[PDB]
């Protein structure tokens, strides 16, 4: 499974990158209007991001219709050969999603809610669906269930879109898109930090180096 | 999963095959009937569809006997390479079946209404078979547990017929289609157009809008 | 289960009553506002709905308020003793819920779409809620696991509150609804109709009638 | 669970209640009519029917609207205490079981063949439905699924229509039957004869006999 | 779960009602010509286990037919207050069942191999209903899913006949049995003794032992 | 399944009891801290939410040892008769539990993280017991699993300890508590608020309306 | 679920009913034996615990025939009401706990193995039935799973004889037992002190003493 | 599935060696201090494992810093060509572990405690990844449960990194872990010593014993 930031925040992505542990970026009009704040340009945003990031970098369209979006995703396009454009589940981004396949260039359908949305934007032939989580459980659907229906409708028709879950919130979130299998989960900073983290291997280390000062006072171990 | 449109109407499919998420088409006396009113002939409709639609196009024969069918199928297949022959599930319409398929003439076997119904179309050699779920469901048996049977016998054999589902009356039909992983779906507009659709996109596409506005003031993405 | 008709069309529910299956009615905005026209007047409409159904029939407000809520229930609980008052799952329209019960007015929480909205209406004391299958079929969702959770949901704390599936599309709703346990279902015209209906049940009666004439011609 | 004999065979009715197994009777027009030769009289059959039975006997009305369906069920119910009438899944039908119910006139309602309907004539007052497995099984759905469907659907709403598996071709309608937990079956002769045996019985009676002989010539 | 034990050895039955852990007891035919051999009379060894066993024991008739099925049960009957007569699943079976209840006369009906021969042997009013797990074992059917259907079955309809496992073969018969909730289990002697038994127990005590042996 | 609200902030408290749909409220030391901002006292936070709340409301120690805990919950008790003490899951609060349970002090044991301490807090006679799902979220265990232990727990052995599901974070926290069958859950502010609310209500309240004007053009309903 | 403590110790089963989460106590010769060293007699142990202990003190009888075990278990009974003789499960075992069970003398039948020896214990009439779990684990099969088929065959025929799960080695045996609804489980002193115990507890604690402190400079609760 | 002593008693390992049953050895810094007593040099016991034991034994670094960790593991890995270094889960050992991956030197990530971590781990290119079952027991959570979404995890990727299962407590553990399907256990020696024998066995041989002598005294 592939994990992805979900961020425009140029210092978190720096530091999940050298955790080496951040395949990619997602990015969308919210959170880069958050980084776009005193002076700071959002096409700078952009550009640095897909400047330090070796991954897919997803950055997403801003017009609603077909010509405005295969304009704005061959611009993207242009920025770098990492970067992946998202494209909203409307009926002008399908046909958006369809020409920009047949040129090569990646896409992201975004602002998926159900399992057959996500089927038609694989049948347009995007590279990435993202279904998003966090809003279904907001309005009290457990949002992984769709993540469930999706993996098994791709595994029927051998489709090679990917999974990309997004409006991830919590750990158990991305617990269970692994064990479903999705291809890659999308994930907040602050949700990144904590997969790393358990208060067993704290203690477990606190333990550790106890016994070893039994049998080294300097705390090394020299060999 | 394929997805067809259910209906003679020229606009309909006009606009569908516009959308690029349409496959094909299937009709029956009934639909082009509605169509062939104030002047319009049936035999311009369904030229007319083979012409706008690049895929399967499904056409039923109107004999009920044998050498009726076969002559119908015949002179259908001559109309375009993308003709299928649609014949019902009858004891001349298997014979009729088993002549047309060794004549390499492309054929669609429907008013299918149990598995067994659909595994002796298969053991004809029918291209695709079409339960009808909404008719079952019309009195009282749901009409999707059809469909899975009927996939986990066409597995088992290594069946190369496509599960054509039809009567399709709402998306949970096209979704428990995926999920089981028939073949094809064919579907009336008023389901196609509904597929692509979320109150939770349209909610998520207003809020991009209104952040994209922030950084943006004319709306317009510069890279 | 009860059986409502899901209309407010009054040559629908004359015949749906006439048949002997009809165990009340549910209307809406939407619903009235189709048969109030050509002259035809909704307080007319719905006083007639009334008068014809012997069982509950639901009248909705309009007013989005909570003073409003409550002054158009009072009203609508005066029209008759078989008025029941829909009143949709907002704040304003829970604590309207809340006030009406309290007064004893039968009340119907509408426009419901999972389970934790239709415990709240429960928790405000409403006689019937009604979640919307078919809404959440349009929306590639399957409607009937909704039912399935809230009859869950209110067993757990012998909930009271009667579960009336609403937006009812087909006989397959109908039919799941009762094996989950649904208390009520409302449906619309031409689905009721093809409940009683089975193409065996019509080929058994012409055999037999073909039986009966070899001995009484 | 109840077993009845589906059959207007006097022969079999009278040897299959001397084995004491049978509860009472179903009829319908069709098999009455098989019986109804040489010279022999639909009306002397039920009647000795009704006379040999101390269990219910179910006796098919022939007609189809409302108020002949009603004249005939109080003939039916005048020839004795332990007729019920038989009446098909019709509009007509159901009314006439609302009435004859207020009556106190036990009902049987026929032709039935999925879960809702069976529920539209619970609802309706029935003392007894019958769903056709075997003419389901005919069409290739398995009939047992609506009797188990029927059955969940009856103990969600606490109804005491009893459940009458009807249309029966083999034992394993009969085992599913009971497993289900159907109040009764309803079954033709070769079917209720086979019921009591097992190739194991027989060889074990075998061997204990040979065995008895050891020890007593 | 009561305990039968399934024999017409007079040593095994008495063994096992030493234990205290035996309840009733069933015979058959084939069981008794194998214990009337030199000298024994079945007549002796049947009041003999009547007089041991303070439950119930089941004797079977011999006859084939109402009338003698009826007349043979009725001598049983009036050997003790604790003989049941065991009666084969046939017609005639059904028919004296149904009469020996009407004179409360308490029944066993045997040589049952389905569960709805079990039902039509409640429905006859039969005290106790005995399938034959062994003899299904025996021609490849696993024959405690057939316990399990009758279990449902009298469940469903609130049967007050008694299961009564018979043909037991082994150990898992009879943990198969408590498990699916059978009212009664008949055991070889064999089988019965077997029951109390593990190695861990074996191992256990011996240990109990030496540590107890480090202290007195 | 009663629906306390976990917040001190008393605008908070005085909304959502005038939607009449919260059955009481939860505190802790964190949330009161986050409150005692700027003059206010903590005394003066807990008094005010035990005047305008009917419903039960915990307020928790801050002694560690058994003899502090039980005065400081005598002191609780003594605000007014809707107060429950909060104890946390130690020897000295299963002690106190013990002791206050004797005097007919109601108390909730708080800090509980998985299904056998739950069980003891029963054994020690509290009246509810707080296991914290967001909590176990966050360590990359599913937190519902516990409640769902807890609630067959109780169920075995006719426990008549209320189960209070704490920590929520989500309404998917708030439907698997009800479907489980949890006695209780207390949740912040934001979800509170979201559990009224779907895009499907919205939207079909502004197709009531708009229909509505086609017979009334007022918008009202005059009878 | 009752909790017994399987020990000799006198200070573990000090510590633990002060407590009060101790409802009993099992011992068994080598128990017992660890503890009469250094001068102590094994009588002056037993006359101790059952002198502590409340509830059930279980006390193993050492003959191996039924009237050794029998006078025995009848010196035991004197030694104070809240006495249980365990007697293990054997052909004479079975025998005195019939006859003891009908003088009204509890007890515990042990060294239980499978779910058949167990109900031969109920049979007999005995209190309380010790299948061990431990010692199945060491012999490879899950000993949990007797518990389970134990709790079922009892549930099945209403049998009054408790349910006591011995040879308990880690908390998830606990976990299990009360899952499944066994009436009691008999814990080593280092079991039952780590059932309380949990790191998000410790954590928990710690910060709110941290928010405390930030409202309260002393550290004390003023109400 | 390998099977590995956690242990770092050189007396324990050599037996275990000669039964021919043990593939590997764990240690970490605990096991090695119990041994380091006495005179006893950690360096030497580390070599005497190494020397022992054909396949992989796992040394854990003591640094929690990148820098130290991997200038640690370099110092392990020139011990032998079996040893395996032990790097435990956090932001400096993933780090480590890409580094030394990269180096092609064999790693195990250790303290972990639930499947995403162990995901991390493996992510980082890590030899082998183990979760401590027994601790999750201790804090009331049944460890073997995340050694089951493990596996399904790791199958889901087909990822090569191995599942090996540490704080083993009982032979359960290791039954449970074979059901699963986990690459590799690592058990305590009295574990290990209980693997093999069974009450059965012993009596079996005893009975063989005895019907053996009965032909060749
Ligand atoms: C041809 C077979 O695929 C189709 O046109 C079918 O006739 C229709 O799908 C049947 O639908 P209705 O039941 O709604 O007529
Ligand atoms: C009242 C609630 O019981 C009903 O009239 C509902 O408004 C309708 O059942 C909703 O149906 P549609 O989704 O078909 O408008
Ligand atoms: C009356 C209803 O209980 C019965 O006589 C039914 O008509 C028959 O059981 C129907 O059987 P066939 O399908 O074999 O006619
Ligand atoms: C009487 C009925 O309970 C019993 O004696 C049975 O005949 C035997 O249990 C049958 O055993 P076999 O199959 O081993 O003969
Ligand atoms: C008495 C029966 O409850 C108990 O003391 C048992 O002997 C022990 O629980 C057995 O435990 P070990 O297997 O650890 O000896
Ligand atoms: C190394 C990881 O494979 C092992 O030595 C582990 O540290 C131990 O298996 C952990 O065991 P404890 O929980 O018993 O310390
Ligand atoms: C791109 C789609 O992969 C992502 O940036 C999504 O917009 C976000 O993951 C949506 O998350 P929120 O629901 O929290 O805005
Ligand atoms: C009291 C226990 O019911 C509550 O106030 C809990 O402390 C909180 O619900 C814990 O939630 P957080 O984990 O978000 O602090």
């Amino acid at each position: 499974m592939k994990i992805f930031l979900d961020t425009a925040n140029i210092d978190e992505i720096r530091t999940g990158v050298n955790w080496g542990i951040v395949d990619g970026v997602t990015t969308n009009p919210t959170l880069i209007s958050k980084e776009a704040v005193n002076g700071k340009k959002y096409g700078d945003i952009i550009r640095e991001i897909l400047k330090i990031v070796d991954g897919p970098v997803s950055v997403e369209v801003v017009s609603t219709k077909y010509e405005g979006m295969v304009e704005e995703a061959r611009k993207i396009h242009g920025l770098g050969d990492n970067a992946v454009v998202k494209i909203p589940m409307t009926e002008d981004g399908l046909r958006a999603i369809k020409t920009l396949s047949s040129e090569h260039i990646n896409t992201n359908c975004t602002l998926v809610f159900n399992p057959i949305q996500a089927l038609l934007a694989a049948k347009a032939g995007v590279t990435y669906v993202s279904p998003f989580v966090g809003r279904l459980d907001d309005i009290g659907e457990d949002g992984m269930q769709i993540i469930d229906m999706i993996r098994t409708i791709f595994n029927n028709y051998i489709i090679k879109t990917q999974i990309l879950v997004a409006s991830i919130r919590n750990p158990i979130h991305v617990l269970r898109s692994a064990v479903i299998g999705a291809d890659v989960v999308t994930v907040p900073f602050n949700v990144l930090k904590s997969l790393m983290k358990h208060p067993k291997t704290d203690e477990g280390l606190a333990k550790f180096l106890e016994a070893w000062k039994k049998v080294s006072p300097d705390g090394k171990l020299i060999l």
